[PDB]
């Protein structure tokens, strides 16, 4: 008699579902900038705790979400990560044109990619893009970099958010200004304080927002599991009132969970990356 | 030349103390809603530090705390549990009896259940109860489930303080507030600040109050070895301020401090939990 | 394309460079107040971490540090600790005639000492001395008792940083407010805002100041591997502002860092001891 969040997994089949959560168990991402091994272990990680914790009735925060149906689509799986790029893709393109919901548990960042992509097909020429990171991830051979050099991807809608300028090289933001993105450093973020940045963030992204969230930008006091730890960064709590906003924003249309990595540490992180999706979740349940 | 909590241990007997130190050495408690093993270990590690930390003259908050004299009881032993609970309550309500200070340290939050009966028999129908807790601790077969159904206890005088929605299930919050208790959830303590919103719970619980400190209810960042870590919390000087503030009230009759788990993380944490004693030492020495 | 510190390494011979880094590895300090061996492997960790992090264009404090010439000068190397004190104290003495700024990696707090002695003869009779610890390390048979005993040093000129009440002796306060030193107890810091806090505090230290950073007193959440950890103590973020702030103020003619224990935890702490320097270097090449 205290039901959480594996009580809403009540869709027999796909369809019936709100929320349609997809796995992707491949480590390439922040691994590449110097980052640990381990991402690819993210998912198991996240539904170990997802099957566990999350009150569906939220008395604190007066929300019941109890009416949302949730569906577990598993893993993507491919012999190669190019296959399972464009398995994903394909996926969460799925979920996007019959209006459900996709949220993508990564993983290395470069899901990014392949998430953005069916984004942009789902809602050709008006889509918006935030990538919550402590880096820009538009560096030369990233997830980024990729869909700014869309020509159906306006530089206006995309915003890096949470940055962190000792991390970030100067062509990397320069490279972002000159496609007409937006920077907002987390000094900015924390001087206007979190929730209140990410308004402003949503009102620059506007209609159909895919919401990136690379645990890489929360401080590792908080979240030390992650592939790029960070000495500075987001607190859980700012990331879970991120999240909450980001749920009941009508026109964030999917959500991704990158650099998890349970190598790196495998208790506090992965709860912390589960309640970041429950207060998503009780978001979502608030929207018209 | 450097004197410490260890130099306050000058009561030859215990009826000369001002504060008794109790320990409980039970895992019982919120190991049974998910916690790990391991609350058992929590009055040797506690010791452990005991024995270390504690400038007696501190000149920051400028309160010496010289003039007091503390008492280590040692550890409620028994074959079986309902006896631990039998001794351990007989043992607090002696203390209390005869004016002094019973101060235990636990093992699990189970303790917390025969602490309040020892309350109910020493000031016959004028108790009050904080239960400092991410959890409620109410629900079916918990301690204040417990003693919310004492006949000569009013709920008015129940708060439940710090509690986090994500934790706790909507029959339970029903369940304290039908029985007339309050709820103080984390985001309102954070809102009113931590001492501050302390104030006013100790307004609603009034004379003869027993303070009941959770250490599942901090954020694991400052406090991650107990027994059902949480994300977000308390921090540890919101934890040290409250317990400076239950020291110099003198309506708070005794403490105990539950669910230090020592398996869970050993270094930090008991540290944690002797400097919230000590501060509960330092206001305690400025009582009329 | 995306320049470190590393980079500014670019001084063929130590005369060239403006800030030389000199390495202290000897655990003497903290452990011999309770606290763990390993400091002498602090600069070997924050060597590691120095060849990883920090870029040299900053876009969000936007500072350009690629301009400065880093060298680093070693270890110093002995066969007892009296020979490490004189050749430290000799190195940094050099580096301070000829008008470069000396950075010294250790190593436990006993470092401070020589360092001190070196800036008492490269500036006589006007130097001023932050000791930002959560301890005084003034106690009789430390680094500072030793300087306060100098007779061509003004103890007005002394400052207590973030001092701890609760690890701090009665008799140690008496001994530095005996001597004219000045004491800005955390809480103090923490009301006025670190940054603030330490401009009053280089008001008071004036000319040729000694910036000398224990690790110890940032709290343990966020930089757990150090000798003597503090469950409260500076944030990550309050310890790079002030090394910032210490970098672009001209008084600040050395800078030292102790107490960093790669032993008690080797990966998130080194990395925050190297950040700390990266602030530094950033206010620094602000400097008229």
């Amino acid at each position: 008699d205290d039901p959480r969040l594996l009580s809403l997994f009540s869709a027999q089949r796909e369809e019936d579902a709100d929320i349609v959560i997809i796995g992707f168990p491949y480590d390439e991402g922040c691994v590449r900038n110097g980052g640990r091994a381990g991402a690819k272990k993210g998912p198991a990680a996240f539904r170990f705790f997802l099957q566990r914790l999350g009150s569906v009735n939220n008395l604190e925060l007066n929300v019941d979400a109890s009416h949302l149906k949730l569906y577990d689509a598993g893993d993507i799986t491919a012999s190669t990560l190019e296959e399972a790029h464009e398995k994903l893709e394909s996926k969460v393109f799925t979920v996007l044109a019959r209006g459900a919901f996709p949220f993508v548990i990564g993983g290395g960042n470069d899901q990014s990619a392949p998430n953005g992509r069916a984004m942009l097909r789902a809602f050709p020429g008006d889509v918006g893009v935030i990538n919550v990171d402590s880096h820009l991830d538009v560096r030369p051979p990233t997830p980024f970099r990729q869909l700014l050099e869309e020509s159906s991807f306006s530089g206006k809608r995309f915003v890096e958010f949470a940055c962190q300028g000792s991390q970030c090289g100067a062509l990397h933001a320069q490279y972002v200004r000159d496609h007409q993105g937006h920077l907002m450093w987390l000094s900015e973020v924390r001087k206007k304080g979190a929730v209140a940045a990410l308004e402003d963030a949503f009102g620059l992204t506007g209609k159909n927002t895919f919401f990136s969230f690379d645990v890489d930008s929360l401080k590792s006091s908080d979240m030390p599991g992650v592939s790029c730890p960070a000495a500075v960064g987001l607190s859980a709590q700012e990331a879970f009132d991120m999240c909450f906003l980001a749920g009941k924003t009508p026109t964030v249309m999917m959500m991704d969970m990158s650099e998890l990595n349970p190598l790196v540490e495998e208790y506090r992180s992965p709860r912390v990356a589960v309640y970041m999706f429950y207060h998503f979740v009780l978001g979502f349940a608030t929207r018209p």
